């Protein structure tokens, strides 16, 4: 049909009792009815076995045609099930060497597997059929193959495979294989000999010679030239011998002795293949019966086997696979002597079959792991996130997770990799299992994917990775390195085994396109980003870094404040402008060779090693205009690009990284590209573009979450008039006078700097006198601690709105510090509702000055009520309220309110029933406002007062001695209000910590408050929660704040709004938001 | 002042180091204590058996030099069992020092920690 497509909708595992289980070895395990009911399968006549055991899934997706847990056919006894179970070590047939040899699986030490009740019953092995009527041939042997292999050394260059034994100081090294009954005394000895040697000197007669119980089997010449030895990268030339030797008096044991001539050398031994010609008789141990050694047939011809000594508590199956297992049907022909025709090599011409002989007596049970949790990928919707982890890893994928769900709005998949194992490759690790569970998806996606859309979904491998994935090195003995459970690595293995690179873009390759497209060539259909981090305190620091990258709003504006003019020009080759100003360039981190060859190779073991993870050197440059180019570098993003091979141009030029004209191009949805599809059609570009630059073909990790955005703005804030003046291009300009009311307008435009009339929403600024500097308090003492000036006294700070792009406020300048030399700032953020697009600018063109002392004695307007209530703002005078109501009362007097106390009655007081009784001095309950000029707040809790109707007089007074009254009436109804509370905020600005002190209207009771904290977006940064109590005594409450967000992460400089909530059992009363400027971030 | 003893964890070592050596030529003989006054002033008829409950499980970086023990988070009652040993007196003064740390997770409220 062209491909595989029958993604289940849902698991076998989302339901029935599951349990995993291994081997070490392929052959046949058995589970006793015992067993069973003793790991919980309440009814064993129910369970099967599942999965496919050891030996690597095809990199050819076509070639699996399985699809969640594949049945494995099973034998059924008595009280007992019998099923062939499949090894890490597996063996193919090489037709041009006429021989077959050995593959290791390198994802897995042990061939997984299922035993499941959800079946409902066991998938019963059936009869083999390809048992040929007529045989060509009556056979009297067959190949019996053993296999020598350490894996000792990881050479991470050289390619998949570990490397045994040294020749380095030892010149002689002897391997002994015990050679089993049914081994004949004599007949060719088979063996593949493979091993790597890099000479330390030029020339020489070295050597690797064979001897097998004294009977030289070869001596090879070995050779190096001066250059070849002298370079660093040739790291060892890889020999295979293979041949055929007539031995005699082969019978317990088989000596080899392999031998290299010259000491000091870099030559390992990889392993050594052995095959001897055993006869067809049972040796009391079970048999894997294949032959391909001098064949008298042709492929797919039969031939009649004859096996002698059998126990007949045995059979015979011929089991390529555990998924085709099959009974061979035999037939009795003498005392324990049994008979079965079949091919021993398949019509094909490059398949060997496989008879594998057991005495089920004998089969004993699999390694049982144990129970596993029910579980269902295969039901899941297309997540545009996919976050595979560890399991210590998990709370913090899940953290990241969470942050992306809540503020980028997406739909993210968290799973385990043994998760994406149960169901993609029987339980056995393989990285083919990652690429499969995504091409889920991909093929989901694509059926009813529009024409010309691109996947939208991304993957983020939350872990490090080991180049030796199964840690067997000698290096990765160590229990921390042992005992750490890490991402599979995908190592990108070429033609013959010459050259390999470690990459994880092998995990997005997801198309359907033929065999003969190399890894190298085929399509990167999802992007992909790994984290590599091994433990959570690693993983914490990478997710506080991306969230933090995404809210700290300031950062971005730096890149944009960039309209002063390692700044480096490029040079290349109105509307020609444009393009540039959407262009940026990627620089390639590469990581070096810093170890003298065998350091490297002991101590860089995993990605993360390699790859110096803590986000390194000027990653991104955006390309920059007011032929050469000019690019600058901007905020840290937490993306890295990494490499370890370097990669030149035509005349070996190095190339340093790659420019993407149109990377800063926004999408139909108006927000810039995550950096995963920036990167993703880069790295699809370079092989789309491979035949005019065919000497390069890079592959770079993605170290990052792949759903970054780069915290750039997608529209500016700017300011058309202040006083009149055109701030445009204006530094410390425009003069605003103390008690001056300043007019303030401006436009909000896109990146490119256009007018957008559909920008429409509100638009918070903050008003600053001057600039933060650093200030050393000196003394005749050389050392001098210094902080920062970081009050430049804020001005104001407000909101406005903000009507097809443009807006218009106003502010009094305070009479506050003006000695501050050079220009002031306003910092601008605004927020369109419906589209939720955030714009931001930052404006210097003000310059305060100082306010003559004339006109001091013209203050004879007395200080302004803005509002004055009981409770609530809906407060008219003469309402029904409490006997203890909550006195909230905001006042303005250009040159101030008096607090000082004392000097007569110039204190801020209530006095109620006007009786001195009933009168309260609220200088204590009086706070300025630190964000609008003149205004102060009154907030205070109005002791008890009995039944009836009240009149009460509010009285306050300025510095130029100046009064005002404010007569109001309330009637007291004991319990008719409902509970209420206001916040104040200590100080304003905020610096390091926040305190919150509360009042309420219901004194001596408990009461559930809590201050919430919002962003300019709206979004709640943080809800600190409180309950008062019969201890508190009418007194109102603190809660100090160590501005961290929601998400565990300090939150940065910016206007926010707090206010209280009081959750009572019949309802929720807020309070006022209140403006709060943070500045010490 | 609580006219008591007191113990110490060594913050460094689990164990008590020593090394054993030739270099010396000869070991340092142990002498005869000479302390031991001529007259007593009293005839003892016991001592004080010291016994130490202590388990080193969480360390909180900013509390001190300490580690604490068990957690009473979800678990409102935690037993310790000592063995008492043969010459300990049926009947006696059990001296007793409970040291614990607490952060409470609400204002006010009926807490109390209670040994028995
Ligand atoms: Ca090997
Ligand atoms: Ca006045
Ligand atoms: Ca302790």
């Amino acid at each position: 049909q062209r491909a595989m497509g029958k993604t289940a909708d849902r698991s076998l595992m989302a339901s029935g009792h599951w349990v995993k289980i291994r081997v070490d070895a392929s052959g046949v395990y058995r589970l006793t009815d015992e067993q069973l009911r003793a790991n919980g399968f309440s009814d064993p006549s129910k369970v099967g076995v599942f999965g496919y055991g050891g030996g690597v899934l095809p990199e050819d997706l076509s070639r699996i045609t399985t699809d969640d847990l594949p049945p494995v056919p099973v034998l059924r006894q008595g009280n007992a099930l019998y099923f062939y179970a499949v090894g890490p070590v597996t063996w193919f047939y090489n037709p041009a060497k006429t021989t077959m040899e050995h593959t290791v699986n390198t994802y897995s030490t042990h061939g997984y597997y299922f035993l499941s009740d959800a079946a409902g019953a066991p998938l019963q092995m059936s009869q083999y059929t390809g048992g040929g009527a007529s045989a060509e041939a009556l056979i009297d042997y067959y190949d019996e193959l053993m296999l020598h292999e350490q894996e000792l050394y990881s050479p991470k260059e050289s390619g998949r495979d570990l490397y045994g034994e040294s020749f380095s100081a030892v010149n002689t090294r002897t391997v002994k294989f015990p050679l089993r009954g049914n081994t004949r005394s004599s007949g060719e000895l088979g063996t593949v000999f493979s091993y790597i040697a890099k000479a330390r000197s030029a020339g020489g007669g070295r050597e690797m010679s064979l001897s097998a119980n004294g009977i030289l089997i070869f001596s090879d010449p070995f050779s190096m030239t001066s250059n070849e030895v002298s370079n660093s990268y040739l790291a060892g030339k890889k020999r295979r011998l293979y041949r055929s030797t007539p031995m005699n008096s082969l019978v317990n044991e088989l000596r080899l002795d392999a031998n290299y001539s010259m000491t000091g050398d870099a030559v390992n031994l990889d392993f050594i293949e052995v095959a001897t010609q055993n006869d067809l008789r049972y040796d009391g141990a079970p048999m894997h019966i294949r032959r391909f050694s001098n064949l008298p047939v042709l492929g797919g011809e039969s031939c009649r086997f004859v096996i002698s000594e059998v126990p007949e508590s045995l059979v015979v199956l011929q089991a390529n696979s555990s998924l085709t297992a099959s009974l061979v049907p035999v037939k009795t022909v003498g005392d324990k002597t049994i008979e079965f025709v079949a091919p021993p090599k398949g019509q094909d011409r490059r398949t060997i079959n496989t008879f594998y002989a057991v005495d089920l007596s004998q089969a004993s049970a699999p390694e049982i792991l144990g129970a596993v949790p029910n579980q269902n990928l295969h039901g899941e919707e297309i997540p545009d996130l996919i976050i595979v982890s560890t399991q210590a890893l998990l709370p913090e994928a899940d953290r990241l997770a969470t942050y992306r769900r809540e503020k980028n709005g997406l739909k993210v998949l968290v799973v385990l990799q043994e998760q994406v194992f149960n169901e993609f490759s029987g339980g056995t690790p393989d990285a083919t299992a990652y690429r499969l569970f995504a091409k889920m998806f991909y093929d989901r996606w694509k059926a009813n994917a529009p024409v010309g859309e691109t996947f939208p979904m991304q993957m983020l491998l939350f872990g490090d990775g080991a180049h030796d994935n199964r840690k067997v090195s000698v290096a990765w003995q160590k229990p921390y390195l042992q005992q750490t459970e890490f991402l599979l690595t995908f190592q990108a293995v070429n033609s013959t085994n010459v050259n390999s690179y470690v990459t994880d873009d092998y995990f997005g390759l997801l198309d359907d396109q033929p065999a003969s497209v190399n890894i190298g060539w085929r399509n990167y259909n999802m992007a992909v980003g790994r984290f590599p981090v091994r433990t959570p305190a690693e993983a914490r620091i990478a997710v506080d870094k991306t969230i933090r990258y995404e809210e700290d709003r300031e950062s971005g504006a730096w890149r944009i404040r960039a309209c002063f003019a390692m700044p480096v020009r490029a040079f290349q080759d109105k509307k020609k402008m444009l393009e540039t100003l959407q262009s940026g360039i990627i620089l390639l981190n590469y990581a070096g060779h810093g170890g003298p060859a065998g350091w490297s190779d002991e101590h860089l073991l995993t990605l993360n090693d390699i790859h110096n993870f803590n986000y390194k050197h000027m990653p991104i440059w955006i390309t920059a205009t007011c032929e050469e180019v000019f690019l600058h570098e901007k905020s840290g993003t937490p993306i890295m690009f990494s490499t370890t091979r370097v990669v030149y141009n035509t005349q070996n030029e190095k190339i340093n990284g790659f420019m993407l004209r149109r990377m800063f191009e926004k999408a139909k949805d108006g927000r810039y590209r995550t950096m995963g599809e920036i990167i993703r059609s880069a790295k699809q570009g370079m092989l789309s573009t491979v035949f005019p630059d065919s000497i390069n073909q890079l592959s770079f990790f993605l170290m990052g979450d792949p759903s970054v955005r780069m915290n750039l703005p997608t529209h500016k804030v700017q300011l058309t008039a202040i006083n009149g003046q055109d701030p445009e291009g204006q530094y410390g300009t425009i003069m605003l006078k103390s008690l001056e009311r300043v007019a303030l307008k401006g436009k909000v435009t896109d990146e490119k700097g256009t007018f957008d009339e559909t920008f429409s929403g509100k638009v918070f600024l903050t008003v600053f006198d001057g600039r933060k500097k650093m200030t050393a308090l000196e003394e005749e003492g050389n050392d001098l601690s210094l902080v920062y000036y970081d009050y430049p006294n804020v001005m104001y700070a407000g909101i406005a709105e903000v009507k097809d792009g443009l807006f218009e406020t106003s502010f009094i300048v305070p009479k506050d510090v003006n000695y501050s030399e050079h220009e002031g700032r306003i910092n601008l953020y605004a927020y369109n509702e419906s589209t939720k697009a955030e714009a931001m600018g930052v404006d210097f063109s003000i310059r305060v000055q100082p306010g003559i002392p004339d006109e001091v004695t013209e203050d004879n307007t007395p200080p302004e009520i803005i509002s004055c209530f009981l409770n609530d703002s809906t407060f008219r005078s003469g309402d029904e309220v409490n006997p203890t109501p909550l006195f909230m009362a905001e006042v303005f007097d250009l040159n101030g309110i008096n607090i000082t106390g004392s000097g007569v009655g110039h204190d801020i007081t209530l006095c109620i029933d006007g009786r001195a009784d009933l009168t309260y001095n609220l200088n204590a309950y009086f706070t300025s406002s630190a964000t609008d000029a003149g205004v102060g707040t009154i907030l205070f809790m109005i002791p008890a007062l009995a039944e009836g109707d009240h009149t009460a007089r509010l009285t306050v007074w300025d510095i130029f001695n100046n009064a005002v009254h404010h007569d109001f009436s309330f009637r007291v109804v004991d319990g008719i209000a409902p509970d209420v509370a206001d916040v104040i905020l200590f100080p304003n600005p905020v610096r390091e910590s926040a305190t919150f002190r509360i009042f309420h209207n219901r004194p001596g009771s408990d009461l559930n408050v809590v201050v919430e904290i919002y962003d300019f977006t709206g979004r709640l940064v943080n809800s600190l929660p409180v309950k008062t109590y019969s201890s508190s005594y009418g007194e109102p409450i603190e809660i100090k704040w160590d501005l961290t967000s929601k998400y565990g992460v300090k939150i940065g400089n910016g206007f926010y709004l707090y206010r209280c909530v009081v959750n009572s059992p019949g309802g929720q009363t807020a309070s006022m938001a209140k403006k709060m400027i943070v500045v010490a971030q």
